[PDB]
């Protein structure tokens, strides 16, 4: 629908904009969010930022990161979307779209392109990498601290630089916001390394019960509320356990098993190579994107949940070996 | 004891044995075989070793089969890369009583044992000066050069996360992947390649894993007898202390691992400040000053485990 050039020119027609990210919100998120509102904040625009859910404990010590708002008062000219792939994924303001001209700026392929100016580019890895574009464009000098925040979104997005999309585009723009001053280190040092001791005790409980199904192609363990009461932790501390299960070796799929809090069962899935996740996540319920879904489960029992979804996971996997 | 002497000794040579350290990790493999291979280029004869098994995680890297164990050669020159000390390559320190010696090298406690040496600690990864050596020497990346050059420099730094991840890290990193290094590969192979049995011994080291000076520090251990219940070796541990030192408010993560059996290694890894290269020092080891470590032959490991913690309270009040 646009290009930046379009979008660059709306940003500059604007003085009071607010800059919307979407719910759940990842690295990618805030740093988009932050990036903008403080390039435009440095034109001199009167911008707020808004996610409609709670920002998660990893991003407190980072710049800025009081000016997302949960509940803005606000009067805006504009609403710029940030790396939010369609209208239900802004939870609240969404109910802004047909009273505000808005802007959407996304990576996502999916992007239903619901706003009045519309920039989609899945070549990108991160949105934080097209925010990085529309500041050089519009003139905005960085310092470390917005440098440091615009990095964030292309580590996260990019696994810190482990995914398939980290071609030569996202480490020349890593290298360039480096140069600027972006503490690489704090960065991975506050996402990465910000895991509560009682999560590795947890964890530890994880693998013990870790077993592997066909030619160790799918892997799978299981939280019941009772470990998870055991250990001081909650859903919050076991959201990277899914990952590392599918790190190994000749896993195609890993599956891991929620209760928290008790009678709810959140499933999540991974998928490495080829096996579309999403086909099965929806099928039970739930859905995602081909490599990473999820399902939930209310009112249930664990040791009734792990068998249904197993038995169509197997049915749907060795369908897929086949053809 | 600069880059230009060592590109002096190497042009003046032609057969030449490139060997790194044992329990060799991923800049070693990086920087040895990115060094070998780009010697190559000047028409040299050139063979790669390291004097112990390479880690299933590079067995599908390109030329990996170039690295021997025993090479059958006579080199006029020996090039030692990233080895702080001669203990550190094994049988070919026999070596440097008769030939020719060169050290490239990252880490502050190299004891400067070869003829010619160049020790930068301001590198993140020996990879880094071997890239650097290779441009000079006038040789030509292609994309498996890239990708075994870039290799170094993404495990080093912890694929970009330690402290030591600075400015020049990225420019190589960009660099290198300009010219084809294949970053996804490299993540692939080193990161999600392990084994079943690897998860189930970090069971153990977990349920082993203790905190000291009230959450500032974290250690385990693994007993050899853990590795033999677990059919695990040194390969399954390499990454065990740095995710310790992923606990929140850790400033040093210490892992104590007997294998094979009586020889028992110190792995240290720190966050913010704390130098744990003195500590190894000190103790008879080295490294860099978020990373360091140290091997005891002939001890018991329960008595190793409780006079290296002594020590490193020390040195941390003192820090
Ligand atoms: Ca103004
Ligand atoms: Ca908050
Ligand atoms: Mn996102
Ligand atoms: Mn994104
Ligand atoms: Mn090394
Ligand atoms: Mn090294």
């Amino acid at each position: 629908g646009s290009g930046m050039d379009e979008i660059v020119k709306v940003l500059s027609q604007h003085d009071r904009i607010l800059v919307v990210g979407h719910i759940m919100p990842d690295g990618d998120c805030v740093s988009s969010v932050l990036s903008l509102t403080l390039g435009l904040e440095k034109l001199g625009k009167e911008v707020k930022a808004a996610v409609d859910y709670k920002i998660p404990y990893v991003f407190e010590k980072f710049p800025y990161i009081d000016k997302i708002e949960e509940n803005p008062n606000f009067d805006p000219e504009l609403l710029v979307v940030v790396d939010a792939s369609s209208p239900d994924r802004i939870g609240k303001f969404q109910d802004l779209l047909d009273k505000v001209p808005s802007v959407v700026i996304d990576h996502h392929s999916t992007n239903t392109n619901f706003g009045n100016w519309n920039w989609v580019d899945p070549s990108f890895a991160a949105t934080a990498q097209m925010i990085f574009r529309i500041n050089k464009a519009l003139g905005v000098e960085y310092d470390s601290n917005l440098a440091t925040l615009n990095y964030l979104g292309i580590a996260t997005d990019t696994g810190f630089f482990r995914h398939s999309n980290a071609d030569v585009r996202v480490f020349e723009d890593a290298y360039k916001l480096v140069k600027m001053g972006a503490d690489a280190h704090f960065v991975a040092k506050e996402i990465l390394e910000n895991k509560r001791f009682e999560q590795f005790k947890l964890f530890a409980e994880v693998l013990e019960r870790l077993q592997l199904l066909e030619n160790g192609k799918i892997a799978y363990s299981y939280i019941d509320y009772d470990t998870y009461l055991r250990h001081n932790c909650t859903d919050e501390d076991s959201a990277g356990f899914v990952g590392e299960l599918r790190s190994i070796r000749g896993v195609e799929v890993a599956v891991l098993f929620m209760e928290f809090p008790r009678g709810k069962i959140h499933v999540s899935m991974r998928s490495k190579d080829w096996f579309n996740v999403n086909e099965v996540a929806f099928e039970l319920g739930g859905g995602g994107h081909p490599r990473a879904a999820g399902v939930t489960f209310e009112g249930k029992k664990i040791e009734e949940v792990i068998p249904r979804v197993i038995n169509h996971l197997l049915k749907k996997f060795k369908e897929g070996v086949e053809s």
